[PDB]
């Protein structure tokens, strides 16, 4: 699809994965700053089926992609999110406010009411793969693992990132919009945390043991009530009472105006 005398690449990888890497680049659309995911059988088809499910999305706050180029090595090429992963972003900011977070969160499940409302499941939410356009506009990215939900059903049947999974993933394999609102959890959780690692110092069994045991993790410093309470009704057990997208963006909406009055 794409023209490969069209793009220009920086030498210095931005980050990687097991993917390859991805990497700066210019594309001659007005030039186009973008970022490109670059190949390092099986991984050809992973970076089409990613490619294919970005192709279908059309929101504000999810990642698009300009197109696909067949040279040196199989690349997808995106829009470029100058500030990176939010992850590493708030643990090099520490000030960002507390209001700043909830815009923050809140432009995710936007996004992720959205890709629930398409029958998409995202399968890898987390604050790494949530991207920083501004300060004040986050993208969610890293398509890799998400899958198109059958018409006839509400659930995907499947090195797992175990932390950041519902009971229901991890016993009985099966994803939903539902799976991601735990994920979700998850990631309010890290983003109020300022990018700290979930569940420290702990392997992903003593995970699913903790919460099999009905304990979840604490509210972070300075994290608002509300939030934790949000994050805790992400973490329900049983998948059937969970929350879904809807109810979460409304909730965070609600509150976020809250906030914003003052
Ligand atoms: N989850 C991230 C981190 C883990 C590996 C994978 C990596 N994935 C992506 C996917 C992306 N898709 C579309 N646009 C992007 O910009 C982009 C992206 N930018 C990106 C990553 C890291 C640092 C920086 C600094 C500026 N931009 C950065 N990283």
């Amino acid at each position: 699809y794409l023209d490969r005398k069209l793009l220009t690449l920086e030498d210095k990888e931005l980050g990687s994965g097991n993917f390859g890497t991805v990497k700066k680049g210019y594309y001659q659309m007005v030039v186009k700053t973008v970022a490109v995911k670059i190949l390092k059988p099986a991984l050809k088809d992973e970076l089409l089926a990613e490619a294919n499910v970005m192709q279908q999305l059309d929101n504000p706050y999810i990642v698009r992609m300009i197109g696909i180029c067949e040279a040196e090595s199989w690349m997808l090429v995106m829009e470029m999110a100058e500030l990176g992963p939010l992850n590493k972003y708030l643990q090099q900011n520490r000030h960002v406010t507390d209001k700043n977070i909830i815009e923050l969160v809140h432009q995710v499940s936007m996004g992720m009411k959205y890709l629930e409302e398409s029958n998409f499941v995202h399968r890898d939410l987390a604050a790494r793969n949530v991207l920083l356009v501004t300060q004040h506009y986050a993208k969610i990215s890293d398509f890799g693992l998400s899958k198109a939900l059958r018409a006839d059903e509400n659930y995907y049947k499947a090195k797992w990132p175990v932390k950041w999974y519902a009971p229901e993933c991890i016993n009985y394999y099966k994803f939903s919009s539902k799976s991601d609102v735990w994920s979700f959890g998850v990631l309010m959780w890290e983003a109020f945390s300022y990018g700290q690692k979930p569940y420290r110092g702990m392997k992903g069994s003593e995970v699913t043991a903790m919460l099999e045991k009905g304990e979840r993790m604490g509210c972070p410093a300075g994290c608002p009530r509300e939030m934790y309470d949000l994050m805790n009704l992400c973490w329900t057990y049983d998948v059937e009472n969970r929350p879904g997208f809807a109810a979460v963006e409304l909730r965070l909406r609600n509150y976020y105006y809250d906030v914003v009055n003052e």
